[PDB]
């Protein structure tokens, strides 16, 4: 069956990750394209660990899959000409879309600034939200999550014995992103259209062929699948993953 | 005048983020990165030995660090208004000649014996205290050549039966290599074949030139590395000698 999930990733060209923590493990395989790395990364039971990122080794044509990303305290980014780093946005996004069903970031305090209780802990609050019973929901550490996609967004059980749970205070991506005038200068991370369609990566020619090759417009900010306004529009836009919608404008508020 | 920015490796649109919460920095409003560099290298210029700095292009300020990107307590991160500069002496993976200026992190001898810390008198008592040798960076247990002696960087060894031994750090001349005429050379050779220091490509002094890095994004005009952008027999660089506009560099052909 078909996939194509590379658009879920943030690329850092000519970049790899170096271990600080000596314990960290990786898995490798000979693979023809970064797209394949991505698909293997997002499909789990595909790897022995939850894959958060991978490097594509362009010289040796191999994927290096990681249970960590660049935000882990146990690693650091380093330059490497033959390597491209790809990090699944779910884990690094600093904001939520809607109810934040996809949120897998590291915010670990409630709206009232209470440190969250670890999901694997029954203390101080006993509960049935065990990581086991919720696969793909990344109920890891004490991170705010919305495993059942409920109104209110990501939440957590709190380390305070008197407050069983509370929602966390994680802004909508729509409130975090903003642009000036028509957004020609916009270099933000908005990556969905104003109707919620997922953007196509500029570095891809599928499903839509286009002239905006990042390498020939190095000044336009054609990174990943972020909405951009390279051609004098009212506002930024992107090609769409919907084969029936070549491109659509994005919704980005004016700064201030 | 001191002009020392050419001693630094620049990482554009890059800053350093703390992992170790203890690390301190010093800041000041300054007009140019050149000034940050001079302050960074200047003896007794700061409360710590400055290994690196960031130039904040937005706020026009220097952020001086007692650490560089190779410290386990920090990590590089993207930042549009920040340029990172690291003094090459601490990050160089090789020595020039006797390695007088070597301030790297190699800490084993040629026989793979772990070095004894300079501040320690055990197992070998000695008079090479960091205080007696300012600017020689006798820190931790790193191989050093504080007296600029023939054998290159060395250390007292953690082995009680071996007082000291030279370390095994390659000449930069053996680490760097190029193919054909070096048009593709993107290595770190930064002095001419006669040993003159190269001028940074992003500088127009002491020599004015047309090779603006922004105009030739494909040529590898980074820092002051020897490059062959114009079809020469080998890479070259403008030099910091006002009387020598440019000179070829010495780089061996790759094996």
């Amino acid at each position: 069956k078909r996939r194509n999930t590379i658009h879920e990733f943030k690329k850092s060209a000519k970049t790899t990750l170096i271990k600080i923590d000596p314990a960290l493990k990786i898995k490798t395989k000979k693979v023809n394209t970064a797209d394949q790395c991505a698909n293997r990364c997002t499909r789990n039971k595909g790897l022995p660990f939850t894959c958060k990122a991978f490097v594509f080794d362009k010289a040796r044509k191999q994927c290096l899959w990681f249970p960590f990303n660049s935000m882990s305290s146990g690693v650091k980014k380093e330059f490497g000409h033959e390597f491209d780093l790809y990090e699944n946005k779910d884990y690094i996004r600093n904001c939520i879309i809607g109810k934040g069903r996809s949120y897998k970031g590291t915010v670990s305090i409630t709206k009232s600034d209470i440190k969250c209780q670890p999901w694997s802990s029954m203390i101080p609050h006993e509960h049935s939200f065990l990581p086991s019973s919720y696969r793909g929901k990344d109920l890891q550490e004490n991170y705010c999550r919305n495993p059942r996609g409920e109104e209110g967004g990501p939440w957590c059980f709190t380390s305070n014995p008197e407050v069983r749970y509370e929602v966390c205070d994680i802004p909508q991506c729509s409130e975090v992103e903003c642009m000036t005038s028509n957004g020609e200068s916009y270099r933000g991370l908005m990556d969905h259209t104003e109707s919620g369609k997922i953007c196509q990566r500029w570095d891809h020619q599928t499903p839509h062929r286009h002239k905006f090759l990042p390498e020939r417009y190095p000044d336009k900010g054609f990174d990943d699948n972020y909405c951009r306004n390279p051609d004098g529009q009212p506002r930024p836009w992107c090609y769409t993953l919907d084969p029936h919608t070549r491109w659509e404008y994005c919704k980005i508020k004016t700064c201030k």
